[PDB]
């Protein structure tokens, strides 16, 4: 038993860090310019945060970020990967020769020992929608590592939801739904089904970028300080919100993105994942409505999102919406788990 | 515990019947028009052998198959599926109402308890490369419930393997590996981890389709006959090769593909995947060698390739070739259960 353990389906935890095991999914992560180079960008300009500093990786996959850390003078750097990864991770400690500075730690996070405290911890744990994977849970576990008035990179993550329209992405999935709504497939009645294929898809959050034009408000914004979070504080999260219609429009979801700052002494960095902003691999994601609400500029949009962690490394979402003028409402339940990834 | 659990770890196991619990899953494979087509043509074209039959449909999915094997006139159809897609072809026997004749039963088919042997066996339990998945185990387990001179369809698979040339694949999948060649990645000399990184992108066999003119020999064939097999045959699969170059040139690898035959009273059917006839979803597997062997044409390509079956419902993949002529040799691992997708 550790808090991993307890938290997670044996099951999810074999695939998750099977996938990470991939120098090709490390990779994936590494060739992402706005992500892999605002980390360096953050933990350079900061150098004052890392030199003769002691320093922990919270899953340091290809050792990366710990090589940062190392650039801005660290003195020890512990590098914790969970995966296979870790292997390759060492063998690159040793072709670099960092063996003097970089300490690779096979493990989890919340099940291995460190030899002593540190002044600054880094992760890059975020997943889609900021919170999918928990791996927010164990950047927070590791603060028992953490000095007193030691600092996190990063340091703050914002979610950000605004409403959108979007009338041929909400259409589609129709579409796709009434392949079942045929009486005679092969001389077989399917119609029975597109209910529950309906229902299928829109349980799917959709992965992909759109113009900004779509946003039919400004957004609203929930802030998790990494310095005074609990691990527990990400089991249940409740985002209310009261939009101010910008425009009039059919309200077809729940548009998502997310940003972290780099709170360094010298200055702070963001990395945002924004529609506004270049793209990153975490794109951005939409909860869809199955049914759209109808609200006109200068309306109100009110409800509640609400995220229930699950043990399959994500969460349920459910989201709650009303135009408070009219008392239209739509309910809607997500499996942030298994997204739909549109992106082309 | 079962035939099932002690050959599968239960976290490819989850996985695997998560995959098939989805709608749109079973829906990919059902609007293969080649595949649901051809096994209906199978079907109604031997009407006989299912005309007051009992029937046993390994795998049922939506219980498409169960349906044609209806409408030829089976008595009883007794349909097995592991996956919650079970609740839905329930559903649909209701709806089409054909609940006297289709029975569905939920469980694996090497843990349920049928009440009846039965005179034919129906499925599809054909994964890329014919034996991905593991089912075609499941499938030759289920012939406990088979009457003597009870009947399969498909009856015999065969696996055709033949070498092929394709500069382009070659250099986008290393390409892709010497990303890790790199001695300066935002400052990191990544040059330790290209050996493994080859490794790793080579061992996984590339689905798509490709025209038949990169083909450089005939194909050599390997047929399971599904009445004779045993479960314990599909453990470790060696099929030798001896090819006779028809075309002078680079060696990149071996292309697979595979077809069935329905072998019944009436008549046999095939269904074909190979590059020469109408795509389908299963589309053709190449296996890459890491180092291309040159040949003459009449040379000959001689080796073995052996396929071992593993716990995560796949196969290890060696292949071993040489050039007789020159002794010449290439030897490559493969991991069947993670395929590079390209036709995407
Ligand atoms: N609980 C955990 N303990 C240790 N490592 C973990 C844990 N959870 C996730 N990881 C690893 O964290 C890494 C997360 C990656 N997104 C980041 C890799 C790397 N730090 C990079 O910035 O490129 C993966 O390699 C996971 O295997
Ligand atoms: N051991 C097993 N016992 C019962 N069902 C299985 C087993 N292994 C695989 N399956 C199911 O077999 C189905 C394989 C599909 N290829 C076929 C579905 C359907 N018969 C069709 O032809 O459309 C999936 O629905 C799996 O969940």
């Amino acid at each position: 038993r550790s808090v991993f353990s307890e938290r997670t389906e044996e099951s999810s935890a074999v695939q998750y860090f099977q996938f990470y095991g991939y120098l090709s999914q490390q990779q994936n992560m590494m060739q992402d310019y706005v992500r892999t180079g605002t980390y360096q960008r953050a933990i350079l300009q900061n150098h004052t945060d890392f030199k003769d500093k002691i320093v922990l990786d919270v899953g340091c996959g290809s050792g990366i970020l710990s090589f940062f850390a190392a650039q801005a003078g660290a003195r020890k750097i512990y590098a914790v990967e969970a995966s296979t990864m870790a292997q390759h991770a060492e063998v690159l400690v040793k072709s670099n020769n960092l063996t003097d500075r970089i300490v690779v730690i096979p493990g989890k996070v919340e099940e291995v020992s460190l030899p002593e405290q540190v002044d600054i911890i880094i992760s890059e744990p975020m997943g889609y929608m900021l919170f999918n994977e928990r791996m927010l849970e164990s950047y927070l576990h590791a603060k028992k590592y953490l000095k007193p008035s030691g600092n996190m990179f990063p340091t703050i993550g914002d979610v950000h939801l605004a409403p959108f329209t979007d009338e041929q992405l909400y259409m589609e999935q129709f579409t796709k739904a009434n392949f079942w709504y045929q009486p005679s497939f092969h001389g077989v009645d399917l119609s029975a089904l597109r209910g529950a294929a309906v229902d299928e898809y829109f349980r799917q959050p959709v992965v992909d970028t759109f113009d900004i034009r779509i946003l039919m408000a400004k957004s609203v914004k929930y802030t998790v300080n990494f310095l005074e979070a609990k691990e527990g504080d990400l089991h249940r999260i409740e985002i209310p919100f009261k939009f101010h219609m910008l425009h009039s429009g059919l309200v077809h979801g729940l548009a998502f993105w997310f940003d972290v700052a780099f709170i360094g002494s010298i200055m702070t960095v963001w990395l945002s994942t924004a529609p506004t902003e270049p793209l990153t691999h975490w794109y951005q994601v939409r909860c869809l409505f199955q049914s759209p609400l109808f609200a006109k500029a200068g309306d109100t949009l009110s409800g509640t999102c609400l995220l229930i962690a699950n043990k399959r490394q994500s969460y349920d979402i459910s989201i709650v919406a009303q135009v408070d003028q009219t008392g239209s409402k739509s309910s809607n339940l997500l499996d942030l788990k298994n997204p739909f990834f549109r992106y082309t």
